[PDB]
């Protein structure tokens, strides 16, 4: 008859003496083992609601949609963000710039696949020019769907030399990693107390900041010479809503929602893809089977010559089943963004107050054992019937649902099918690293989880 059950807390250090040292997701994973698919776990001091499993995080998401469509905070970003752009952002705010958001990511966007091919074209030819030697595929799969998102938002897209676009990527990586970290876990619980000492949220903080610099200067460069009947992207267009709405007694089009939602999307939109890719070769390279088997689907749909595009897709139902257990399989927001709930709301029989933080455990659903056979291996399989034909299921939800359902799922699918294929149909892969040999062990486990580095060649096929 009230919050979900759970470790009990100390005052000062809520469960701070039950938690795992491995993070915040194995500590969750073994509270479930004892209270089952809901609990409260305290953070810090504030109880912090989880939901496992597919039947929970969907009853919540979904069927209670209003309730739970709220958003929490990220302790490391927060002093950064504090509510603005579209993934902090609660209430009227969200609404807007989701709206926003969504329109304008379209409008350019769902040509997008005319830039993602071009960008993928851009892409072989670069890893022509490295001859086969072992690389780091690292900055290149973060320029590659950095791209896409700069054309849409910027207009334009960066040269893979351009220092001060590497520079870019190279603070989103760290930050991400720094977020990731234990500390990063740790700053969750304890950020009343770590703020004021030394530590990578000070690192973040100054990144945030740096990125924020950028677009705030290039969103100047845009007003100079902003033609208002020719938007060019997506800048433009909020300068445009902004004029439109100067005298509306509160806009959200203000200044810092332009600079953090701009900040949000460019991020947002280069880090996850581009992961996705990284961890999905490391697959490959792992698992060559799986590798030249989707190269022979390549081979039957498309041939060797002709640039791979959206409409292949149905008639590649192993390449997607493929693709859709590297998601899987990557898991690469394990506790998705954190939700908080806008109303007292009832659940199972429990009770939330407003505003009681909420993680839905996107990890579990994507283990789930009643719907994956060996949640813990790599297996297309688990994506195929009998017949080797697409087996779409409930549980893989590595975007979320509801109101917050990743606006960017459309977008990130077509790079991730597009840049895969187009990468498979012109080069095969070799490592120093033996198959068996290879650890998918990652890197960091907290808000991301972020795969280990690794050297790569790709040798043509020609
Ligand atoms: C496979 C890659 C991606 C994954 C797995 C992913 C996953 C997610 C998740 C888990 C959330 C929030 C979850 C929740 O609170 O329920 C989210 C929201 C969001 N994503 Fe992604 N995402 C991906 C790629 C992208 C791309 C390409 C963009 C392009 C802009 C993007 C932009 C956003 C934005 C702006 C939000 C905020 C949604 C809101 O607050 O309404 N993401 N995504
Ligand atoms: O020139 C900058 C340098 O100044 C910095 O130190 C600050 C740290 O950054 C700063 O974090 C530390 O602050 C002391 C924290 C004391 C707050 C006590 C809190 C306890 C919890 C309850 C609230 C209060 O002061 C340090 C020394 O003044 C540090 O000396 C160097 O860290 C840094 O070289």
């Amino acid at each position: 008859g009230k919050l979900p059950p759970g470790p009990r807390p100390l005052p000062l250090l809520g469960n701070l003496l039950q938690m795992d040292r491995r993070g915040l997701l194995k500590s969750f994973l073994r509270f479930r083992e004892k209270y089952g698919d809901v609990f409260t776990v305290h953070l810090g001091p504030r109880p912090v609601v989880m939901l496992c499993g597919v039947e929970a995080i969907r009853e919540a998401l979904v069927d209670k949609a209003e309730a739970f469509s709220g958003r929490g905070k990220i302790a490391m970003v927060d002093p950064f963000f504090r509510g603005y752009g579209v993934i902090f952002a609660n209430g009227n705010r969200w609404k807007v710039l989701r709206r926003f958001s969504v329109t304008t990511m379209r409008d350019f966007g769902m040509s997008v696949e005319e830039r993602i091919q071009e960008e993928a074209q851009c892409l072989i030819e670069e890893l022509r020019k490295s001859k086969g030697a072992l690389m780091d595929p690292t900055f290149l799969f973060q320029s590659i769907t950095a791209n896409i998102i700069c054309s849409i938002v910027f207009g334009k897209r960066f040269h893979y030399q351009d220092q001060e676009f590497l520079k870019m990527l190279n603070l989103f990586y760290q930050t991400f990693s720094l977020i990731s970290s234990v500390f990063g876990q740790l700053f969750e619980l304890f950020s009343g107390f770590l703020k004021h000492f030394p530590g990578a949220h000070r690192q973040v903080y100054k990144n945030l900041q740096e990125i924020n610099a950028y677009i705030g200067h290039s969103v100047e460069k845009h007003r100079e010479t902003l033609d208002p009947s020719a938007p060019r992207d997506l800048i433009d267009t909020y300068l445009l809503h902004m004029e439109k709405e100067k005298s509306n007694a509160h806009s959200e089009f203000s200044h810092q929602n332009l600079n953090l939602n701009t900040l949000s999307l460019f991020f947002a939109g280069t880090e996850t893809t581009s992961t996705t890719l990284r961890y999905g070769f490391l697959l490959m390279l792992k698992y060559p089977h799986v590798a030249e088997r989707v190269y022979r689907e390549i081979e039957q749909v498309i041939g060797p010559h002709r640039p791979p595009e959206l409409h292949d897709r149905a008639k590649m139902p192993y390449t997607e089943a493929v693709i859709y257990e590297i998601q899987r399989f990557s898991d690469l927001l394990p506790m998705g963004v954190p939700h908080i709930v806008t109303q007292h709301t009832s659940f199972r029989g429990y009770i939330i107050p407003k505003d009681t933080e909420v993680f839905l455990i996107l990890s579990t659903a994507l283990h789930d054992p009643h719907y994956f056979e060996k949640p813990d291996a790599f297996n297309p399989d688990h994506f195929l019937d009998a017949n080797g034909a697409l087996k779409k299921t409930e549980a893989f939800i590595p975007f979320s649902l509801g109101k917050r359902i990743c606006l960017g799922e459309g977008i990130a699918r077509a790079e991730l099918f597009l840049f895969f294929t187009t990468i498979l149909q012109n080069f095969s892969m070799a490592s120093p690293v033996a198959p068996e040999d290879i650890d998918l062990t990652p890197q960091e486990c907290g808000v991301g989880k972020i795969p280990p580095t690794y050297q790569i060649r790709f040798l043509p096929r020609h």
